DNA sequence: TATAACTTCGTATAGCATATGCTATACGAAGTTAT
DNA sequence: TATAACTTCGTATAGCATATGCTATACGAAGTTAT
DNA sequence: TATAACTTCGTATAGCATATGCTATACGAAGTTAT
DNA sequence: TATAACTTCGTATAGCATATGCTATACGAAGTTAT
C-alpha cells in the first residue's frame, strides 16, 4: 500500500531513464482506460484483470490494430509491474483474450503495414528536379533527402546532428558521428559515410544556410517564406518537419494524395531507409553489409523489406521455363 | 479448487485462443494420460511429478519418438498453467527424466524424417503419363501436382484457393493470390505465380470441372467415380485427399507400398516443397530467392532438404579435390 | 536434512542424464577431496567454504592446471548445487581464492595447450606410404585418418559411426550422417561428405573388412595381429584406440616420442580437426564455412587454431619493407 | 556484522585475487564516497540505494563520463559483494539513476575518445629528424617508437621487454618474444618480429646503451642528463617514462601543447597501435592479419580506430558513385 | 494584413531486441454418400 | 455387406512462431511568428 | 606358448556455450636522485 | 630553492575479460583374448 505509492514516485523521479515517447504513450493509454472505466465505474488502479479483458475486447472492436491493441495492455502492465503489483497479463483472461484478439484479427486479414520506399530512381529523379532550384528551402530539402537515402539514419537521428559532428575523409567524403539513435552502447559511436555526390548537396546547404557560423548549431534547421533560414544550436527541425519533406516532394512529382485516410499513400520518414536496403538487397549487397548499413543487428526487418519487391517476384516459373 | 474452477472457465470462454489442432491434441494426451493412470492407479487431475516421470518412460518405452514425448509433457504443462496449477516440467523428477530420454534416444541414434522428395524428373514423369488422359480425376490431379511444385505452397493452403484468387499477370500466366502467413508481423498475402505449362493444366481442370461458373468455389474439388467433378464454395477437399493424390501417383508409378510401417515410402503433403528446393538449389538459385520460393525466413529447414546435394559437400572436399 | 538425500537420490536414479564422463570426473574429483578431508580429518560432505579453499590450495601446490583445479571445484559446486546445498563457490572465500589461484599460476605462465596439428601435407605422406599396403589394419588406419581430417569429427563421433548410417551423393561420393556430436538439438542431425578420393578409402577399408554384411555393424572395428577383422554392432572401436591410430602413425614417420612425459608430442585425437581448420584458414575459406565445417557456433577455437600457424608470422614487417 | 567482518578478512587474505591497479581505483572510490559522505552527512558503509543515488547525481554534475560514473558504482558494488552485503545496483532507485543518467549524457552528445594515431608518416618524418642525432636518449626513443609501431605492444609489456627476449629469426631481423594474454584461454606468448630498418634502430641503442652486458637487463632503460644509460635488471622504465617518450616527440614537431585541458592533443601510449591499424588497413590487409597484429579476437575496437578510412565508407557510397 | 512554414500534440501503429510451444502434416482406419 | 472417392478421427511426428518491454514513426489538427 | 592389438580405467586437462566488471592507459603534479 | 629525467600518486576514462556447468579428449598402465 504505502510500498506501492513509492515505487511509483521512484518511478516518476527518474522518468528521464525513460524515452520521453514512452511517457507519452503511457499518459495516452492511461486516459483511455480510465476513461473505459469511468464509463463503467470501474476502479481503473489497480486495475482488474476482468476489466482489462473487456477493454481489451473494446478496443478489438473499436477496430484497432493487433499492435495497437498490444500498447495499451504493454504500458498497463509497466505501471502495474513498476508499481511493484501483478501485471494483468500475469492473469489467464487477460493472457488468453490477447491470444484470441491476435488470431481472430489475423484470421480476419489484418497485416501490418510498412512505408512506401524511397529508391535510388526517385532519389535521381528528384535530384534532378531540385538540383537547378536556387530557394534556399529546395537545397536543403535535397540536402537532406540525400543523406536520408545515403546513410538510411531515422528522422530522430537526422535533426541530432549538429554542426560539429561532421568530417571529412581524406578522400574529400563528408563524415556523420552519431551517438545515441534506437539501439547500442559504448560512447564511441559510429561514423556515416556520404558519397562525394552527396556531400556536394550538403555543402551547399551549409553555404547558403549559414549553419557552419557555430559548431554546436542543429545541420539542419527552419527556411521562412522570405527563405531565410534560420540555425540554431538549442532547437532542431521537428521530425514532424522531416516527414513533411518526404511529403511535399511526394506531392511535387506524383500530386496529391488519394482520399482514403489510408498510411503511406506518399514517402514518410522510413522511406529511404527501406528504399536504400532494397536497393543494396538487389545490388547483391551482402547480408552483413546491409545491417551494416541500416544499422541492424539482426535480419528480420531487412527480409521484410524485399519481400513484396518487384525484382523478388518469380524463379520457380522461369525454373519450368526453361 | 475454486481457484482452478475459474480458470478452467477462463480456458472454456476464450477457447479460440488455440487452434482447434492444437486442443485435439491436447484432449489427446489427456486421453492417453489418464488411461494410463487408471491402469496404474495414480490421480490424473492434478499431476504429480513422480507419476508424470513414470509415464514419460512408459512412452519411450513404447518406442515414441523424443518429439512425441516432447508434446505429451508439452500439453500435460499447458493443461496445468492454463488451469493455475504448477506444470511438471518445472520439478527436478520430471526435468531430469527428459534430460536422460532425449540423451538416450539420441545416442541410440534416433533420426527425425522428412518427405520423400516430389523433383522434376517425377513432374516430367507424372505428365508424360497422365498429360493426356481425358479423365477428369487425372486432369485435376496433374494440375495440383503442377501448383504445389510450383508454389511450394502447404496442403492446407491449397485446399483455400478460391477461384477469384486467380488473376492474369504477365504473359497471360496464371497468378495465385494467397495467405502463407498466421503471424502479425509477417507479409500479409503474397502471390504465386505460375509458369506456362502448368497455368494451361489448370486451365484445363477448370474448363473440364467447372469451378469457374461461381468465382467463390474453391479451385480443387470432389470427382466421383461417375468422373464427374462436384464444385463447391462451402466446402474444400480435404489436406487428407490432397494427400492421398500424392500417394496415388506413387503407386500408379511403383506400386503398393513398402509394408514396413515406416513413414514417406511414397510421397507425402510436403514431397513437392522438399523436391522443388532439391532443384531449385541445383539450378544455383539465390539463397535468399529459394526462401521467398518456400516462404522461409531462415535456412534451418531448406538446409535440410538439401543436405546431400552436392553442390552441398562444403569447403573440405573443396580443399581436397584441389 | 531429508530433502537433501532425496534430491541426491534423485540425481543418482537419472544419472543417464548426464554424460558417463561426467558422472566419472565426479566420482574422481570425490576420490581426492575425500582422501584429503580423511588425512585432516575433516567432514567431506556437506564441504566446508574453508575447507575447500584449503584444497584447492592443495592442489596448487601438486602443480595442477588452473583448468585442472576449476574441474575438482566444479564437481563439488554440482554436487551441492544440485543437492540442495549452496555451492563452496558461494562463499567469499572459495571464490577469491580461485580467481587468485588463476591469477597467480597465470602470472607464472601457465597456459593451455593444444594438440600437434596433422594438416593436408601430412595426411599426404602418410596417405603416399600407406596406400600400397595390403594389411587389413593399414586399409583402416587410411580410411579413419582420411575421414578425420576430411569431416574434422571428434573420435568419439567416429567411433559411433554405423554402416547403416552411410549414403552417396549422386556424384559418387560418400555421406556421413551424423546425430549426436559435441551439442546440438533437434534430431534432423547433419550429414558430413567425403571427397572422391576418401571415399575410395573407406570403400577398400569396407571391402576388406567385411562391415557390410550386417548395416547396425559398427563402421570401424578392430583387427587382430592376423589381419582379420571383427565387425560388431554392440561394440565399436574404443576412442582410446582411435588416438593409437594417430600416435602409431606418427611413429612410423618421426619415430618414438621424447621422454619428456608432456602431452602433444605426437598426433592424438583432435590432431586433424586443428590441422584442418588451419589448412582452409590459410586456403582462405570463409569463417562462416569454416565453422561449418568443423560444427563451431562461435570462432574462438578456431581463433586459436590459427594463432600460432607459420602462415601468420607477420604482415607489419613487409608493410614496412617495402 | 561478525558475517561483514569475516568478510573483509577473507577479502584482505586473498587481496591478491585483484590486481593493485583494481585496489588504487576501489580506494579512491571510496575516498570520493566518503568525503561526499561526510559533508553531505550521510553514513558510507553500508552504503544505501538512496544515499549513491544522490552521489551518482553529483558525478554526473561533476562534469564526469558515463565511464568514469560506472566506476564508482562498480567499486561500491565491489566492495558490498566482497563484504557480505547487498550491492547499490541491485536497488531499484539506482538503477533507475543509472539508466537516466546514461541516456542524458548520450543524448547531450557525449562521446568516448582514443590515441591520436602516430602513422608511418609520422615515424618517417620522425626518424629523418632523429636518425643521425648522436645523443643516447634520441637513440632510445626512436628504437622504442620503431618498437611500438612495429610490434603494436602496449606500453607496459615494451617496459617488461629483457634484452634475452630478443633472438634472431629470418635474415636476422630481430625477433621478440612477449607476452600480451592474461587469461586461461589464451596464447601465453607469441613473438613478434621486427622489420630490418627497424632491428638496426634497436642495435644501435643497444650498443650505446649497454643492456646488452647483462641478459636479464631490460632493454629499455633510464638515460640521464649527461646522456647517460642506466641499465638494470631489477627496475624497469615507468609506463609513464614510454608516455612521456611519445608527447615529447610531438612537442619536437608541433610545440606545446594546446592548453584546452582535453585529452588526446599529442601522441600517448595507444597512440602508435592506432596509427598501425590504420596503415595497415590502407594497403588492404586481411581482417584476421590485423587482428594478430594488435592482438585482437575481434574487431569492436580495430573498427573504432579505422573507421573514417575511406576503404570503410560501406556498400551505399558504393553503390551511389555506381 | 494574410500566410508560409513551422511547432506541438494526441491517438494509432511500426521497429527492434530477447526469451519461449503451439499448429500443421502423416497415415491407417472408420464413417459417409452418390454411382 | 458393392465400391470409388471421399470425409472424419485419433495419434504420431515435422514445421516453423509468438509474447515481452520499451522506443520511435504516422499524420491530421490546432497553435505560433517573422515576415 | 608368447603376443599383437586391443579394452578398461583413473587422473589430468582441453572444448564449448552462456552470462557478467575488472585492469590498463591518461596525464597533471608532487617527490626523488644524480649531474 | 638548480634542473633534466625520472618515478610515484591520484583520479579520469579506455580496453578488452572471466566465471559457469557440463562434456569430451590425453595417456600411461593393468587386464583380455584369439591366435
Amino acid at each position: 500500500s504505502d510500498e506501492v505509492r513509492k515505487n511509483l514516485m521512484d518511478m516518476f523521479r527518474d522518468r528521464q531513464a525513460f524515452s520521453e515517447h514512452t511517457w507519452k504513450m503511457l499518459l495516452s493509454v492511461c486516459r483511455s482506460w480510465a476513461a473505459w472505466c469511468k464509463l463503467n465505474n470501474r476502479k481503473w488502479f489497480p486495475a482488474e484483470p476482468e476489466d482489462v479483458r473487456d477493454y481489451l475486447l473494446y478496443l478489438q472492436a473499436r477496430g484497432l490494430a493487433v499492435k495497437t491493441i498490444q500498447q495499451h495492455l504493454g504500458q498497463l502492465n509497466m505501471l502495474h509491474r513498476r508499481s511493484g503489483l501483478p501485471r494483468p497479463s500475469d492473469s489467464n483472461a487477460v493472457s488468453l483474450v490477447m491470444r484470441r484478439i491476435r488470431k481472430e484479427n489475423v484470421d480476419a486479414g489484418e497485416r501490418a503495414k510498412q512505408a512506401l520506399a524511397f529508391e535510388r530512381t526517385d532519389f535521381d529523379q528528384v535530384r534532378s528536379l531540385m538540383e537547378n532550384s536556387d530557394r534556399c528551402q529546395d537545397i536543403r530539402n535535397l540536402a537532406f533527402l540525400g543523406i536520408a537515402y545515403n546513410t538510411l539514419l531515422k528522422i530522430a537521428e537526422i535533426a541530432r546532428i549538429r554542426v560539429k559532428d561532421i568530417s571529412r575523409t581524406d578522400g574529400g567524403r563528408m563524415l556523420i558521428h552519431i551517438g545515441r539513435t534506437k539501439t547500442l552502447v559504448s560512447t564511441a559511436g559510429v561514423e556515416k559515410a556520404l558519397s562525394l555526390g552527396v556531400t556536394k548537396l550538403v555543402e551547399r546547404w551549409i553555404s547558403v544556410s549559414g549553419v557552419a557560423d557555430d559548431p554546436n548549431n542543429y545541420l539542419f534547421c527552419r527556411v521562412r517564406k522570405n527563405g531565410v533560414a534560420a540555425p540554431s544550436a538549442t532547437s532542431q527541425l521537428s521530425t514532424r518537419a522531416l516527414e513533411g519533406i518526404f511529403e511535399a516532394t511526394h506531392r511535387l512529382i506524383y500530386g496529391a494524395k488519394d482520399d482514403s485516410g489510408q498510411r503511406y499513400l506518399a514517402w514518410s520518414g522510413h522511406s529511404a531507409r527501406v528504399g536504400a536496403a532494397r536497393d543494396m538487397a538487389r545490388a547483391g549487397v551482402s547480408i552483413p553489409e546491409i545491417m551494416q548499413a541500416g544499422g541492424w543487428t539482426n535480419v528480420n526487418i531487412v527480409m521484410n523489406y524485399i519481400r513484396n519487391l518487384d525484382s523478388e517476384t518469380g524463379a520457380m516459373v522461369r525454373l519450368l521455363e526453361d
